[PDB]
């Protein structure tokens, strides 16, 4: 029973089976689509306070073991038995279980691919993991951390890489990365109320300075990494600037754009996700990619309650910026999009413009129907910001669901955070 | 219970109740959305062959009933119940029921407000409706649609109107009109083995020559129309030419525009979907509104599988073509679409830009939440092809569900069609 998809500018259709292995927790019912929300707590893995009942366990570590020996082109039937005894035992003594690093490696890699929301997922089979479920201090956590960047960073040729801290226990015990992002920066409530800097920031901003941190009220300051380690209370590091490289902002007709005096950092890296993976629940995960030009040009730049820079650059290119239909405002959106991929590209810092990443989306998904029969995808997030319909993804047709393993989102940690 | 939504670049938040209300007949379950499907089975109402059961029609005609007389600020419950009663016996009598010339008023503007996939809907108490449930032959359906063109094109002030024909009686005797649009351009299949014309029409222009059109093999021929009386096979009817306003696509600064030699319609008109009131379905209901001018600019004039000219103006705009990271394409669609309100502002027709377009939606979605409790909305649909993100609807969460009055999709006429 499987569903029929099509791709209305190529005709191409897919059948997908792939969502008949799905947990059954959308929100979604025969009464309504809710689709377009984007937190939903059907996307979200929240804070426990027990460990996970060993038999409860059991099913889904089987279930992950069986996954993993499935991938095998040449099938281990024998490597398989003996690994899911193993499990059993080991939950039966340990009241858990461990991956071992293949395992990780495997169920990293899967859960990326399971990552419905994401555009990049042709490159799931290229990730750096790195094994930090030895770490026991907030320290260690910071070191992990900067090494991720260094490498992640690499001078520009930006690699994509996750760093896993030890799994969840008792949920009393959590390695989590408060921040949203590894490299972002801050923002602050002007003492008149205006806003300097990230807009969208300006809560967790306050949050570090509360710990401590010395507020520099610049437009563009990284914020430091509020670590938790062990469910202690976090402690805040500031990567050392030399590991965040950064990228100014220039037009390749404008002289002036420079004068905007704008720049972007140039690691993307979600920290506050959490990794599911058969019935293992791992709080801590950072991960990165490099940059779909988009993000920065659009987002970032153009959002409202961001940078919000439009006005100002529609005004700068002589646009008829008091009517809206003259399209100032798409015309500005383009020539700043063209100063973010210009810039990156000047700089030597990997950047991917959001054509080429459709492009290589549809690509993905043509392998993922052909090797599971199934590619779940949200529309909603993998359509760019910015002309859509010029993109092979609007003209998709698209199944969401969510798999196994995969990454959910987590409450905010200090929202459920007992300071002790 | 309701469901908050939220916009994200405003932080206004609204409580849908109305989505209880809705029909249940969406294919998203908990474990799949599948809301990105384009035509879909639970958005079309297809063929008959018996009238509709009496048993099962009494109950929605009755909803119908307490919906419209609910809709006066000044009740009538004396009025009201004895149309109840009323209503009740002609379907006891006849097996089915007749609506008022106001109850089919208030059926007509009350679908086109629950249309979830209609920016336009704040024009929603604005629509002429042209009775003609009495119709009876394909020559006076295409009188009335004649009449239909007329006063919507008023000279270039376009306006909205909706024409109905007589309701399906046992499925067998549906008046219909075969073309998607009233007005729309023929698809040639050149020997040379190229497409002149619009490519999406191709088809259905093949039906036309089949029926005995002649083919006049030029881009922008419009088709004939092929229209369904009474169950019986469709004959086909040309629009004088003087009834279709064209709009010479000029653009305000690139001089060259003209040479493309482009021109488009004025008026767009949905003919071949279904209007559901009450159990009462209305195969024949052509609507119109006014263009968005995305819908030109963007998808008939940049989508591959259309006219697909965004490769010459980007040559003739003299960027690099070759490389996609220029975003070329972000630039000639831009110009594109400046053309297309250009023209249209200069011969002095009705067309509104996305931004004020999706401006207008976000003022009618919010006196919906105050009106109705709920208000349902396509966000895949709703947001413009091009500059996503740059629109207030891109950051706004929605609830898609059907309600009733409906506005549905029907199986292509040909499709099912027996020639007799
Ligand atoms: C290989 C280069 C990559 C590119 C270009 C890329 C790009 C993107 C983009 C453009 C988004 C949309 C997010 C937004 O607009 O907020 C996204 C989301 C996402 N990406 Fe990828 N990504 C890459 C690698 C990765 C990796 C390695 C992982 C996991 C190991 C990953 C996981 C995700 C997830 C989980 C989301 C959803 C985030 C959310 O819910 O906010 N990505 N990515
Ligand atoms: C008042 C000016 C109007 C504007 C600017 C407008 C604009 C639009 C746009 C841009 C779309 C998306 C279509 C696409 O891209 O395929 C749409 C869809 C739709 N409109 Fe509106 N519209 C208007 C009036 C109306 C009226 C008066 C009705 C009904 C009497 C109506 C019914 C619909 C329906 C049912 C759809 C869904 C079409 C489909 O499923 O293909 N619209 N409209
Ligand atoms: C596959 C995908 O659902 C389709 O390409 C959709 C996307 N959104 C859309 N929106 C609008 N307004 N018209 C379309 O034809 C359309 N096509
Ligand atoms: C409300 C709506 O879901 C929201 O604006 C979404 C739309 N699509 C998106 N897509 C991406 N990639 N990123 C986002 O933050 C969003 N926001
Ligand atoms: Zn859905």
């Amino acid at each position: 029973r499987h569903v029929r998809i099509k791709n209305w500018g190529s005709g191409m259709t897919f059948q997908d089976t792939l969502h008949h292995k799905a947990k059954g927790i959308l929100t979604c019912r025969s009464k309504s689509c809710l689709g377009s929300i984007m937190t939903p707590k059907s996307l979200t893995r929240g804070p426990r306070d027990k460990p996970t009942p060993p038999d409860e366990l059991l099913p889904q570590a089987i279930e992950f073991v069986n996954q993993y020996y499935g991938s095998f082109k040449e099938a281990k039937i024998e490597e398989h038995l003996a690994r899911v005894e193993a499990v059993t035992k080991e939950i039966e003594t340990t009241g858990t279980y461990q991956l071992t690093g293949d395992e990780l490696i495997f169920a990293t890699k899967q859960a990326w691919r399971n990552a419905p929301r994401c555009i990049g997922r042709i490159q799931w089979s290229n990730l750096q993991v790195f094994d930090a479920r030895s770490c026991s201090t907030a320290r260690e956590m910071f070191e992990h951390i900067c090494r991720h960047v260094r490498y992640s960073t690499n001078n520009g040729n930006i690699r994509s890489a996750i760093t896993v801290f030890p799994q969840r226990s008792d949920g009393k015990h959590d390695f989590r990365v408060w921040n949203a992002q590894l490299i972002r920066y801050a923002g602050y409530q002007m003492p008149d109320g205006s806003i300097r800097g990230d807009p969208a920031n300006v809560e967790f901003t306050q949050l570090c300075i509360d710990l401590g941190w010395k507020p520099k009220y610049g437009r563009f300051d990284v914020v430091p990494l509020v670590l938790q380690a062990n469910g202690r209370d976090p402690e805040l590091f500031e990567i050392p600037p030399d590991l965040v490289l950064e990228v100014a902002m220039e037009h390749p007709k404008y002289e002036w754009f420079r004068e905007l005096e704008l720049k972007w950092y140039a690691l993307p890296a979600v920290a506050n996700m959490l990794l599911e993976v058969g019935g293992l629940e791992f709080p801590g995960c950072p991960f990165n990619g490099w940059y779909m030009g988009t993000e920065i040009g659009v987002r970032d730049f153009c959002d409202v309650q961001r940078y919000n820079i439009l006005e100002e650059v529609g005004r700068r290119m002589g646009l008829e910026t008091h009517k809206l239909a003259s399209l100032w405002k798409d015309q500005a959106v383009v020539e700043i999009n063209i100063a973010v991929i210009h810039s990156f590209q000047k700089q030597n810092v990997t950047i991917m413009d959001h054509h080429s990443a459709a492009e290589s989306f549809m690509k993905y998904m043509q392998n993922e129907y052909r090797s599971r029969g199934g590619c779940p995808a949200d529309w909603i997030w993998l359509v760019p910001p910015m002309s859509g319909s010029i993109t092979p993804v609007f003209h998709q047709e698209m199944l969401n669901y969510v798999l196994s393993p995969f990454y959910y989102y987590q409450v905010e940690a200090w929202k459920t955070h007992v300071w002790q």
